[PDB]
């Protein structure tokens, strides 16, 4: 019962891997921004999260949409959790580079994005290469969106980097011990964490774990040799892709109505990792069973909607589906749309 899903996955692979000029234009724009931000007072230590990560695609069906993160190290941060939210923080700290954005003791996000935008917006017109336009949008995080020629779109996010221990709200998160092992959990928690602005009180930051995500997905098996042959070839990644593509196509289909705007691939990745924890054996992700495995994910995700519970994978107490974050009517609307796709072997896939 995998025939149609395979074809979808094959189609999606061929537009990933198709020779494109997009990545090359993105790199020239980002490198110019970085060299101009580096010789500025507040952004001296700015750098790319990964080198060779100019081509990060949040939208797995939109290959001209890139999402790039610019990191910045903040030594000796003092975090203060906002209003018991477990996940949103004030940043405090004595003539650090970021002192020009203080508000008493508290790091201002909107001020830092103000100058970040203005610095970039200044270097954008200084670009003599190609057609680069930026655009003020109310999202605000993804902060600065650039458009390169017509099709290519780049979202640039600014993150603070901390090489200290992860904040306490994550202590019981990342419950990978029965799947990736307790020792990998240690190694991962020894990596730095990142803060991005919220998009409430205005100057809060939340944690970003996109780098931990990338790391799990590139080494995702209980078996160390998972996906290194076709001997133990598994379908975890393919299931994540179909979850992502399912929500994207639904968001696209119902973009006129307003009900799916609060959902993102972040809700889908989060539910997916919970199912990995629930099903830690590679045998439970055999590629022969692509159709069943996908169904597990779809089923679990729909359970989350109906109960209004989807705990953050890194922060156990933070409920992404709390009605204060996404109300009952929206979750009930997504629920019924997916139940319909599923009960009809997903017609949103045979259409592009
Ligand atoms: C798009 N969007 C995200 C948040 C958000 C809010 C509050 C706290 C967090 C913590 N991050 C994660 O759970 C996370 C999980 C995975 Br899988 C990969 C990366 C991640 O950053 C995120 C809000 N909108
Ligand atoms: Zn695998």
């Amino acid at each position: 019962g995998a025939s149609k899903l395979r074809a979808v996955l094959e189609k999606l692979k061929l537009s990933r891997d198709d020779i494109s000029t997009a990545a090359g234009m993105v790199k020239g724009v980002v490198d110019h921004l970085l060299l101009r931000l580096k010789c500025d007072s507040a952004f001296r230590g700015v750098g790319l999260l990964n080198t060779g990560s100019y081509y990060e695609h949040v939208k797995i069906s939109a290959p001209n949409e890139f999402d790039v993160m610019f990191k910045l190290e903040v030594p000796r941060i003092q975090l203060e959790e906002y209003s018991n939210t477990r996940a949103y923080y004030f940043v405090k700290f004595k003539e650090n580079p970021l002192s020009q954005f203080l508000e008493g003791e508290i790091l201002s996000a909107s001020k830092m994005l103000s100058k970040f935008r203005k610095i970039i917006k200044e270097e954008i017109n200084d670009i003599k290469d190609t057609d680069v336009i930026m655009k003020r949008k109310r999202g605000g995080s993804p902060a600065v969106t650039l458009l390169i020629s017509e099709k290519i779109s780049v979202d640039i996010t600014l993150a603070l980097e901390s090489k200290s221990s992860w904040p306490a709200s994550t202590q019981e998160g990342l419950r990978i011990q029965n799947w990736l092992s307790a020792k990998v959990r240690k190694q991962l928690r020894l990596k730095p964490f990142y803060l991005v602005p919220k998009h409430f009180q205005e100057e809060t930051w939340r944690l970003s774990f996109s780098h931990i995500e990338k790391e799990i997905l590139n080494n995702h098996g209980k078996s160390k040799t998972c996906c290194e042959n076709k001997e133990e070839k598994c379908c975890r990644k393919d299931c994540l892709k179909l979850m992502k593509y399912l929500l994207e196509q639904l968001k696209e289909r119902f973009k006129d109505k307003k009900h799916l705007d609060k959902f993102s691939s972040y809700h889908v990745k989060t539910a997916f990792f919970h199912v990995c924890t629930q099903n830690p054996q590679d045998s439970q992700w055999d590629r022969k069973d692509l159709g069943l495995c996908f169904d597990n994910c779809v089923t679990y995700f729909l359970q989350c909607l109906r109960t209004e519970k989807l705990e953050n994978y890194f922060i156990p107490e933070f409920n992404l589906f709390s009605s204060n974050l996404i109300d009952k009517r929206s979750k009930e609307f997504l629920t019924k749309q997916i139940e319909y796709e599923r009960n009809n072997e997903f017609p949103v896939f045979d259409e592009f």
